[PDB]
């Protein structure tokens, strides 16, 4: 593997302009020990983030290529996106940092040669604009060029830092005008001072140093391909942070022991005999610093930001090295950030940003993404001063690192993916501690900008929480949502008591979900968010071709159920007939306590023109649903289409456990039937109108129906009319067995060859039930004609007590021409 | 309803800070700043009131505990978080009110002549004694809790009436101090902001926020209302409206009545003299000099009896302070232990369970009492007032911020039980309120805010998965049930194609109490990578089936959740085992969580059992294969080199034979694996087949120890094993050649399962292969933790069930735990 390549790229990202152009003021403002402290703290947080991103790279997404899929699925759909935004924005503003550094170095280069000084902020702005022009011109195309240029340039950078540690080794009297002393002992003692002359504090110089150590995420996940991408990249990058920390400590100590804080650029201010009062760094010598305690100093350590780069020997090589380092870091940042934006746009967790992904050229680079990154980077370039801008970039890098640490901690704690340890010091608690320390430290720097950072993080969490995108868990890593669903189902199965909640769970026995859409919508009304709907389908046919047909039907009808705004589980079964497959579904479907407890059938509207064997299976389906204590709900809709305008009439005619009252109430809460007034109809005696009405009203207050009105009807149990019974017997006539007219042997033959014939004996035996059904239909047409939905208790009979033709004729006569009617019968156990 | 809970809420909110500190606050801060402080505290309290109003209007009829309301509406995690924070806030607020009462008592002693010691220590001793007497009243005060509160409210309104009457009554003795009734001349000097001795705008707000607290404690905590859905919103919100405006009124009247600098001395009664005095002190003649140059002792700044100086009949006003403070303390000491015991009974904190127990007429926690009134005395030791007040303010702000953020989070993420339907509620209002609470939480104190942030974050981390690991703790099914709904829908909506294959097992063992080791072995390779459904076919009468199935389901699910098994007990009712297994294979599971493999224990004692049962058990194999399922036949011994998991790969069945050992290895008990993969290949360059199988293994991430290629299969075994097999199958063998044709025909049609001599002659090579494989397993794999071999398979009706089970018994005769695995041709590197 190219541990060499990863090392050189991570180094070149760290070894930028903040590496060696500001450390002079870092040690001049603070001292030796305090600079060592800030370097060590930046090292601690950087190595915690390095261990975190090492845990990202080596395991959990070892096979997975690319940064963003790994950071998303190996962590969580929520956690990856925020990291992407903040770290991309941090790179975008780092571009501004490094071009400002190049610009101020160019200003210093021009100042000595130029006879006059143009506006300094304007000079920095125009030079930075030109540098970003070169940056984009390089970043249009080419990656092997940077892959070689990094190895080309790291040697020159090491030569530059060697020139720093060697320029003091050669002293010179011409170097004495500037306050230069060669590795003297007094300088280190002078510079080991904990609080110093500049008003800025410790956390200020912490911000001034911190972005230099940032950028380690580039080689771990942002880096892609480059031969071996795993199992040795973490060790190489960790070694990179370690060696950068060692060289930072070395150069800080060397510069602190090198040069005194304030200096006078003159041959004067040298005292022949003054051993007392220690005016300069060299107390007995006092070569340079005198009379500049209150006067501004031209070439001071803290007063001049770049004195170490000017007083180092062979300084043109230093000047070239500054350009090389800052341009290399700028190229790295500006090839990173736009592709980060484009990657998050392509994954489209946030469709509001999705159009930024362009892929204009042969490479997938975003042209409009390049323009947007150019604009925002130049916007931060508009601030031509580096001292206050550097904390801003520090804030977003350190915040992104804190989010990475907390994401790694949450991934280790939850371990929804594989997420092996596969690392030394893989501990999640140390990552949590690093994240907390990062949060506090980010706060201490620029409390207002920090508060805006928490605001942005909370807003990102707010957006990603309510909106669940089928991006990474949805594509190629469905194991995450599978395990979440499995864990939630196991948790649900752990509840001890089920008697508290009836929880209406429906098994809709409609074969084709695309067919009968209004009935599926009506079922979805009462089970949308209160219960489980399972749209069963019994596929009969050859068993050899059964499995492929069932699979393709599952795919197609599940796509249909998801496309329409429904929450249904398509469950297909293979059986010889309807009854066997329905038995399969009713006794076996569901997981744990997500098992259907009501059976929902559509009214068989073609029972007149269908074979009576199918009607027998329909009625026996009613009966063996009642055997398993299911609740039968029969829906008869005009399929040529529901609108809620006035009322939803409920006809409480039987105590079925309260299902026929529970379903209408669940209809009201869906905001489609919000403007619908429940008007319960009950059957009581004329003398008992007040008692029944009052008790029923209290019973609804127990169901919390909040009835509009309750009307008691004495019209039931009367002879319906001459016409309606005529129509009923005309409906019966094709299936009626006229045993009176036929001979007894002929009647027995016609009964045995077709046992579904309705006879004259049980027609007169069940006369009162038939008259009750017809009378109820008359009352429905009179009182419930203007109603959105009608709910009544469906009639039942003992198994074999009635012919199937008679039972379906009762169901047809009861619901003849009404609006959508919902005949409900429930198991006798209470639903409260 | 209104007056039942308004009295309690007004007693709670009108506390110690109404009387002694309001004058001081409107002295340090101007009247404009006092109005700003009271108004913005009112904004915070009203936002919390709308949040808790939505919480109460969430659709459950009556919840006893307000914490339990938070729990059933938002969830166990947030419910526990607000419960703990609010309980601690009430516990420390009890100490605050005790310190306030002790302050009034000690400064009344200073009003009198008797003073035992320095007033600072007198605060400590009086606070301790008052904690003792409040314990004496606290244990059982049912008549004091209900009957005395209306009297206390009457006394409090009486006291505020005397305050107004005192504002409207000038007197000569009030003239040396600051007292000028409702005049602009001192309103001019008093309007200005005059902060003194390190005081800031947020510090006076930090001590003022204790006054506007406990809006939940007054009415919502008790949970005894005629209309809990509707009276709770009107009980609190209107109370705030009848509270804070009264506050504002005082903030005006004091600012209009008493001067910012008042000399207690009677010496500086200036004669009517022509002196300018641009300061408002001499606008009316009395100078109030030398109290601003030197330390002062009166005038909204250096005294707190200035409000008592305003009001006549000062015993009545002092009784007003006493009644208000003790009523607030009594409300807090009732609120906190009840919520704390509800936390323990909800089992969110297992270590806290010892606090739950209590005895009495109504069960109350004595452990909670002793801990709260111990930490109260711990805060009594800090006698300094404006240091106690900020930490109670911070903790109440923590409770309110957590409430608002949790309500907003439940509204945002579309939580399952979220239909509040409150008259005027907005989720954005709650979010803004939580943000404002966090900001003003920080600004008043940084270390306290940091400690609160770190403790609530640690609590959130603890309740993430450590508590939902086994027992999440919610006794309400809904927050679980509907939740799984979306997740199963979250599983159903994804287009998995055939890319995602997971081991989804349908174990067929009727009694999970029997064969626990087999269930553990199945759980080993399906713990976190698939679905495991233990299925039971209940045989018996149909009439008593449902109750028997319900009892068995409850018992076996409790057993499966007690032992660390993640399984679903799925019972089906059928006449025979084959029909129930067909039910479970066809229909069990929902969405993408449907069984993919069939797990069958090896039918030991099949020699003793009737051959019809063996025939049905064998027909289970052929039914599973038809529905395209995978069959594993574990012959784990039920009595319970080095550690090794041997894999004999003799057939290409979709890689399940290799997938099962890999899933075994990624477990704690099988961490040491040393997988040895044996394969049968014809005699050739062995290394070719070895490296091809090695590449196929490296696809599976198996980390093999060695692939051994053995060609000793397909040879005649030893004669001992063959005759042993012959004696095994002898009782079930129809010797058609030995006997006559018609006896054989009678025995065949009577017993179709009899194995003929023709089946033995046809399948001689297969039988020899099975018994030779058994010899090879004994020779090569005698010492191993697990053996996994491809399952023998025959076409339907080709072999008798006796011969088939004799093959399965001969193959696995005296071996370690052996799994005979056959899979559908699906899992070709798809996992
Ligand atoms: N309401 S119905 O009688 O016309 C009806 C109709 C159907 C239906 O076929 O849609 C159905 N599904 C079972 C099935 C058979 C073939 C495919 O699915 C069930 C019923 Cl009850
Ligand atoms: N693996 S087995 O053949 O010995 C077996 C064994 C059992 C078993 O009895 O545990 C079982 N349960 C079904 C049942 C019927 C009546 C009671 O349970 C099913 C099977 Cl396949």
């Amino acid at each position: 593997g190219w541990i060499k390549g990863v090392l050189v790229r991570c180094m070149l990202n760290i070894w930028g302009v903040m590496l060696f152009i500001r450390l002079s003021w870092i040690v001049g403002q603070a001292g030796i020990g305090l600079s060592v402290l800030v370097i060590m703290m930046a090292t601690v947080v950087t190595t915690i983030t390095g261990l975190s991103t090492s845990a990202i790279a080596t395991n959990g997404f070892v096979r997975g290529g690319g940064a963003y899929y790994l950071i998303s699925r190996s962590l969580g759909p929520e956690f990856g996106g925020a990291i992407g935004l903040i770290f991309a924005f941090a790179n975008a503003v780092a571009v501004a940092m490094y071009v400002v550094g190049f610009a101020e170095t160019v200003v210093e280069l021009l100042k000595e040669h130029s006879i006059l000084m143009i506006d300094e902020i304007n000079d920095i702005r125009i030079i930075g604009a030109i540098t970003v022009v070169i940056l984009l011109g390089i970043s249009v195309a080419g990656m092997e060029w940077e892959a070689k240029a990094q190895i080309v340039l790291l040697v020159i950078l090491l030569l530059a830092i060697g020139d720093f540690v060697i320029g003091t080794f050669i002293p010179l009297e011409s170097k004495k005008p500037k306050g230069f002393f060669g590795y003297k002992s007094e300088i280190f003692n002078e510079n080991f001072g904990p609080d110093f002359r500049e008003e800025e504090t410790f956390f200020s110089v912490f911000a001034i140093f911190f972005p230099a150590a940032t950028g380690i995420l580039a080689g771990a996940n942002i880096s892609g391909d480059l031969a071996d991408p795993q199992s040795a990249i973490p060790k190489g990058t960790l070694l990179a942070i370690l060696i950068t920390t060692l060289v930072y400590v070395g150069i800080a100590v060397s510069v602190g022991s090198c040069v005194v804080r304030d200096a006078t650029g003159n041959v004067n201010d040298t005292i022949v005999t003054e051993l007392t009062n220690c005016t300069s760094a060299a107390c007995k010598l006092n070569f340079d610093f005198s009379s500049c305690e209150s006067s501004p100093c031209s070439y001071g350590l803290m007063n001049n930001f770049q004195v170490m780069s000017m007083v180092s020997g062979f300084t043109p090589l230093i000047s070239a090295g500054i350009f090389s380092a800052t341009l290399s870091s700028a190229l790295a940042s500006l090839v990173s950030a736009p592709k980060i934006f484009q990657a998050l746009c392509k994954d489209n967790i946030y469709p509001a940003f999705q159009m930024f992904a362009k892929g204009y050229g042969k490479n997938n680079e975003p042209l409009r993404g390049y323009i947007l990154t150019f604009l925002i980077a130049l916007g931060f370039i508009l601030i031509a001063e580096l001292n206050v801008i550097a904390p801003i970039i520090s804030n977003f890098f350190l915040a992104s690192y804190a989010l990475i640490n907390f994401s790694v901690f949450h991934a280790s704690l939850a371990k929804s993916p594989g997420w092996r340890p596969a690392f030394k010091y893989y501990n999640m608690w140390i990552s949590l501690l690093g994240a907390i320390l990062c949060c506090i430290v980010m706060f201490v720097i620029n409390w207002w900008a920090a508060l805006l950072t928490y605001v942005i993080v909370l807003g990102l969490y707010i957006y990603v929480t309510y909106k669940k995108p089928d991006v990474n868990w949805g594509s190629s890593t469905q194991a995450l949502t599978y395990l979440n669903a499995l864990q939630h189902s196991i948790r649900l199965s752990g509840v001890e008591d089920h008697v508290k909640n009836f929880r209406p769970q429906c098994l809709v026995m409609t074969g084709a979900p695309n067919s009968r859409p209004a009935l599926l919508h009506l079922v979805h009304d009462f089970t949308k968010n209160v219960g489980l709907m399972i749209c069963g389908h019994v596929h009969m046919g050859p068993r050899r071709q059964a499995m492929k047909e069932m699979s393709i039907d599952q795919a197609k009808y599940q796509r249909w159920l998801i496309k329409n705004k429904m929450k249904a589980f398509y469950a297909p079964v293979h059986a010889d007939d309807l009854r066997e497959g329905a038995q399969y579904l009713m006794q076996a479907a569901g997981l744990g306590r997500m098992k259907p407890n009501t059976l929902v059938l559509g009214f068989k509207k073609d029972w007149l023109q269908a074979d009576m064997r199918d009607v027998d299976m329909y009625i026996n389906l009613f009966h063996d649903a009642f055997d398993i204590q299911y609740g039968v709900v029969v829906i008869r809709l005009k399929e040529g289409l529901k609108q809620g305008k006035n009322t939803i009439d409920v006809w409480w005619l039987f105590d079925d456990g309260g299902l026929t009252l529970l379903i209408p109430y669940l209809l009201t809460t869906k905001k489609k039937w919000k403007d619908c007034k429940i008007r319960v109809f009950i059957g009581g005696k004329i003398n008992r109108i007040d008692h029944d009405r009052r008790a029923m009203a209290t019973l609804l207050s127990k169901f919390r129906i909040d009835f509009s009105d309750i009307m008691v009807l004495g019209d039931i149990n009367t002879k319906p009319k001459k016409e309606n019974i005529i129509a009923f017997e005309e409906i019966i006539e094709p299936y009626r067995l006229h045993e009176d007219d036929k001979e007894q042997d002929i009647a027995d033959k016609m009964k045995e060859d077709e046992p579904w014939r309705i006879t004259d004996n049980e027609l007169e035996l069940y006369k009162t039930k038939t008259y009750r059904q017809i009378r109820l239909n008359e009352l429905l047409k009179e009182h419930s004609s203007t109603a959105n939905i009608i709910v009544m208790s469906l009639p039942v009979a003992r198994k074999g007590a009635v012919s199937s033709a008679l039972y379906m004729a009762w169901l047809e006569a009861l619901s003849k021409d009404l609006p959508p009617i919902l005949l409900v019968r429930g198991n006798h156990q209470s639903v409260l």
